């Protein structure tokens, strides 16, 4: 499926993919091996879909938080660099790409969000979130606004949720406790409430996304944005005299961004693993290779010691690391996918008014901790106890809810439907839905009765967890 004798690379559309293609051109000139760089939409979801069957790119780039899930799924080749190469990168960046004792990617660069501000509109940026409402009032009187940033991805709101105490998974005695989630504690609620209050008081708009915020800052319409180093080169080309600085404090506490390590993994199905390693170690992870990417879109604080010694003198990188040091490196555990999905739903629902802050975060807390368990019940006590005839009928009844074509209704197995069903009906909702759909099927009445019992069992187990 994957073509032998060339390299296909996937990297996100906000990174320096034209600079990476230039590294690939040098590789081709030395070796004759052509290197194609692509930036597919929804890359972090598309890779595990195609790689599951042995398709996809030779090399996948993403922040390290997704890579434990990919490795658990067997989608990644183990990385075994010689000690001489391993010593060229900072040890903590190798930690970010180690999963169950195995290196599963090459670390490239350390990313953290900073406060970016327009020095002509705002010579002295605010030290606190709490000052921003008054600043917005003052700027609105000049036809401007104080702050716009992407409110569709929870990555950008996390620094504020985490500031007063919110967390993802508790790190306890050397490992993450996948049952101890910190998204509905008092600190998380306080931060999300402040965000929702900014929207209620017309200092931000719930529909603001990456493109809208970037355009508004780079056109000089808003005084501040929150973004990572990849954003700097577009501001450079704009007319904005900008600075990069520490994020504002909340309730006197630093904002705590999730720190990501841009990482490159090798597809377990690649027939080009030797070439992919040669490209990543000896073409990309060099001063000249990282510079080629960095001049396109800045990487942040790179993992390669020799080149970071040059970048560290840049005040923008100093600000990036100051923010990174106030935050936490993301876990790479497989549960991160469910965490991000739950938190994305909570922030969007709270910002839009669809849910209160308390209700939105309570659901995200339960579902980040318990989605896997509800899915196990749905699969093993629901779908695997019904025959193919009834499974086909249930897929037909779910066709509108899950968007299933006739071919999808034909090809999708019980594991896939379980995944899709819980994405649509999060947590306990997926059990309720199957119970509702199978209430009236005569041959499934026994199956349905036990699902009610299973639903009750986990409800008890969920409470014993919280107290
Ligand atoms: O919003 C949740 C999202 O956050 C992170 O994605 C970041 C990425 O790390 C940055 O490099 C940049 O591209 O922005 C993304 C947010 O739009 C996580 O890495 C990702 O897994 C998670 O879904």
């Amino acid at each position: 499926k994957i073509e032998e004798g060339k390299l296909v690379i996937w990297i996100n559309g906000d990174k320096g993919y034209n600079g990476l293609a230039e590294v690939g051109k040098k590789f081709e000139k030395d070796t004759g091996i052509k290197v194609t760089v692509e930036h597919p939409d929804k890359l972090e979801e598309k890779f595990p879909q195609v790689a599951a069957t042995g398709d996809g790119p030779d090399i996948i780039f993403w922040a390290h938080d997704r890579f434990g899930g990919y490795a658990q799924s067997g989608l990644l080749a183990e990385i075994t660099p010689a000690a001489a190469f391993q010593d060229k990168l900072y040890p903590f960046t190798w930690d970010a790409v180690r999963y169950n004792g195995k290196l599963i990617a090459y670390p490239i660069a350390v990313e953290a969000l900073s406060l970016i501000y327009n020095k002509d509109l705002l010579p002295n940026p605010p030290k606190t979130w709490e000052e921003i409402p008054a600043l917005d009032k003052e700027l609105k009187a000049k036809g401007k606004s104080a702050l716009m940033f992407n409110l569709q991805e929870p990555y950008f709101t996390w620094p504020l949720i985490a500031a007063d105490g919110g967390y993802a998974f508790k790190y306890a005695a050397g490992k993450y406790d996948i049952k101890d989630v910190g998204v509905d504690n008092a600190g998380a609620k306080a931060g999300l409430t402040f965000l929702v209050d900014l929207i209620k008081n017309k200092h931000m708009n719930a529909d603001t996304d990456y493109s809208i915020a970037e355009a508004a800052f780079n056109k000089g319409e808003t005084a501040m944005t929150i973004n990572g180093p990849w954003a700097w080169s577009n501001i450079d080309t704009s007319a904005v005299n900008y600075g990069v600085t520490v994020l504002p404090t909340f309730k006197g506490q630093p904002s705590k961004p999730f720190v990501g390590v841009l990482s490159a993994g090798i597809n377990a199905a690649s027939p080009n693993k030797e070439l992919a390693k040669e490209f990543l170690e000896n073409y990309l992870l060099t001063d000249e290779g990282l510079e080629a990417v960095n001049k396109d879109k800045p990487l942040g604080a790179v993992a390669l010691k020799s080149y970071e010694e040059e970048l560290a003198k840049d005040p923008r990188i100093a600000a990036t690391m100051e923010n990174a040091q106030k935050g936490e490196i993301m876990p790479n555990i497989p549960q991160m996918s469910a965490f991000w999905y739950a938190v994305r739903t909570a922030v969007i629902n709270a910002a839009s008014g669809r849910q209160t802050v308390d209700a939105a975060l309570a659901a995200a807390q339960t579902n980040a901790a318990a989605a896997a368990e509800y899915k196990k019940i749905l699969l093993l006590k629901g779908f695997e106890l019904m025959d193919d005839y009834h499974f086909t009928s249930i897929k037909s009844l779910l066709a509108y809810d899950l968007g299933l074509t006739t071919k999808m209704q034909e090809e999708y197995n019980r594991i896939k439907i379980t995944d899709l069903m819980e994405k649509k009906f999060q947590g306990v909702a997926c059990l309720d839905k199957l119970i509702e759909l199978a209430k009236d099927m005569p041959s499934l009445k026994n199956l349905v009765n036990n699902l009610r019992k299973e639903k009750s069992k986990v409800a008890k187990k969920i409470k014993t967890q919280e107290k």
